[PDB]
């Protein structure tokens, strides 16, 4: 499949893509203002996602760090990053059908638009402005808004024991953007696709 990965941002954001064990593709790049960056993820991944890293700096190596989103100090994540992240998550060829969606269970750092670009479902956008709406406890020094998971490290925000609800902090994610995860019980917004479906992920959509 592929993705092709739109910066519309007016600041350089450093993309990253990785199922977690490994990278995809090349797991990832900079990508300056209106940059597009086309990648081929292998049929049949499961629990794929992209996400944007702000404020980075990396070497000649390509070893630095990022202010959200760091991969442990890699320009080409092999492993998912540092909260806050907005999350485009996809699970692809599962039983003849692909499955995407947008999260802020890892809280929120660049808006996101996640769709198709073949037939077949439609897509889907967080594009509210969460940073500059973050409840104070959340917000992250660094740039973003930090889940509360990530923050307070409790049973009932982390959904350890799998009964948890929703709580003033997830609620606020919810009413920004509702078609994104808010926690991790929330009421599924996983979007249906054909099996084989291509897609593109643009950053700051609007």
């Amino acid at each position: 499949a592929t993705f092709e990965i739109v910066n519309r941002c007016s600041y350089t954001v450093w993309a990253a893509a990785s199922k977690g064990d490994a990278a995809l593709d090349a797991g990832g790049r900079q990508l300056n203002s209106g940059e597009s960056w086309t990648i081929n993820v292998e049929p049949g991944t499961n629990g794929g996602k992209i996400w944007a890293r702000t404020d980075c700096y990396f070497d000649d190596s390509g070893s630095g760090i990022c202010k959200t989103g760091d991969c442990g100090g890699l320009l080409r994540c092999k492993r998912f990053g540092r909260p806050p992240t907005t999350l485009a998550e996809f699970s692809l060829n599962q039983y003849g059908k692909d499955y995407i969606d947008i999260s802020n269970i890892k809280g929120f750092n660049v808006p996101m638009n996640f769709s198709p670009t073949t037939r077949g479902c439609r897509g889907v956008r967080c594009a509210a402005d969460i940073v500059g709406q973050c409840p104070a406890k959340l917000k992250a020094p660094g740039g973003g808004c930090n889940d509360a998971c990530t923050v307070f490290q409790t049973s009932e925000y982390c959904c350890t024991t799998g009964k948890c609800g929703p709580t003033e902090y997830s609620r606020f994610f919810k009413r920004l953007c509702p078609d994104a995860f808010s926690y991790v019980l929330d009421k599924p917004t996983t979007v249906t696709c054909p099996g084989s479906s291509n897609y593109r992920v643009t950053f700051c959509p609007t």
